[PDB]
């Protein structure tokens, strides 16, 4: 295919994100970033810290602009401060182009950086809205499609570790099947709609406005499939009722407890496939993702395999993470203002499916304002 030079160019850690080179200033200095379709910021650890290997030396830069103004980052799980400045950035295994972009140097962190991620930055994908300090910081991608000729889309095949990050197109040796789309709802996250979820072909029968409350997104930064309150517990009483040929502790559901079994006698089969239904392109059509346990049974790094349940609780709607994205070719169609999903080309009983068409009504209904 065309876009050879960019499969493979994604490396991580089993649970601990997926990064790519990115190549900043000049002389250059190369570093690992994380990819994260959850945030909007372009930003490196910029100095020492003691998970870090390598940062960024401003001083060494000589294309390197201080935008004269600081900038943090905050989270539940972790938070950033920093000087805001541009550089010029190139992906070495990413598009043949250089552009001045937005860089936040990172000078303090706060349970951000991962012991032994490899990864010493983030690469924000979503839009101005959720950037910090505001809407008016452009984000990399936007820079990006400003400077160059570089399509207004980017693809991610997640393999559950290394995967491909293609952008300004689809390379179609990744994907099997069709590709279908769902509407990107509001351009801030990756923002979609779920209309319906099943566990083993089983509704869950909840009204579809609860998968969807405050907001459902497609976030490459989180681990987990996280759900609402109120669909975690019913989504835990079904695959629970559906693995009832084994018993594990409450802890295990809640992500609490881990349990390990003898190397390679997993019994992938016990456990339910699940399938969340997204709104289509069409009115009243719909179509369906599988995953299977092998995508949210996540391995934990012996002669024994131990495993998280990767699905979890949130107050701030559904985060389809790095659980829902390893079993799928994932198109950012930020162009058609639309997401893609196909079987990725990364057991012998069951595989993760794209299917449709779905007949849905009513589906406008489903979404939160
Ligand atoms: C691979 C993960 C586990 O590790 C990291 C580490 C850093 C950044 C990211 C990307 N990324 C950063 C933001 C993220 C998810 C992961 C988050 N996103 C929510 C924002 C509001 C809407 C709903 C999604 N809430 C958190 O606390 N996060 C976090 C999680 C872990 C650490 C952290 F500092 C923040 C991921």
């Amino acid at each position: 295919g065309s876009f050879v030079e960019m499969v493979d160019n994604l490396r991580g850690k089993s649970g601990q994100g997926y990064y790519v080179e990115m190549t900043v200033g000049s002389p250059p200095q190369t570093l690992n970033i994380l990819v994260d379709t959850g945030s909007s910021n372009f930003a490196v650890g910029a100095a020492p810290h003691p998970f870090l290997h390598r940062y960024y030396q401003r001083q060494l830069s000589s294309t390197y602009r201080d935008l004269r103004k600081g900038v943090y980052v905050p989270y539940t799980q972790g938070a950033w401060a920093g000087e805001l400045g541009t550089d010029l950035v190139s992906i070495p295994h990413g598009p043949n182009v250089t552009v001045r972009a937005n860089i936040a140097a990172i000078t303090e962190s706060d349970k951000f950086f991962i012991n032994g991620s490899n990864w010493e930055g983030i690469l924000g994908l979503a839009y101005a809205e959720i950037a910090r300090p505001d809407d008016s910081l452009e984000p990399f991608f936007d820079s990006l499609v400003k400077q160059t000729h570089v399509p207004n889309l980017f693809s991610l095949q997640l393999c559950g570790v290394g995967g491909s990050m293609i952008i300004g197109g689809i390379d179609h040796s990744l994907y099997t099947g069709s590709l279908w789309y769902t509407p990107i709802r509001r351009e801030w996250y990756y923002e979609v709609i779920i209309v319906r979820v099943e566990i083993n072909g089983q509704d869950l029968k909840m009204d579809c406005k609860e998968y969807n409350y405050d907001k459902s997104i497609v976030d490459s930064g989180t681990t987990n499939l996280r759900l609402p309150k109120k669909v975690f517990e019913a989504a835990v009483k079904s695959i629970k009722a559906a693995s009832s040929t084994e018993k594990f502790p409450d802890g295990f559901w809640l992500g609490e407890q881990l349990v390990c079994w003898q190397a390679g006698t997993t019994p992938w089969n016990i456990f339910p496939v699940i399938s969340l239904y997204l709104m289509g392109e069409v009115t009243n059509q719909s179509f369906r993702i599988t995953i299977l346990p092998q995508q949210y049974l996540r391995p934990v790094e012996s002669q024994d395999d131990c495993y998280k349940f990767a699905i979890s609780q949130s107050s701030t709607g559904t985060v389809m993470g790095a659980v829902i994205m390893e079993g799928f070719y994932v198109v950012f169609d930020r162009a058609r203002k639309r997401i893609g999903f196909a079987v990725s080309a990364c057991d012998e009983f069951r595989t993760a499916a794209v299917e449709g068409p779905f007949v849905t009504l009513d589906m406008e209904d489903c979404g939160y304002n």
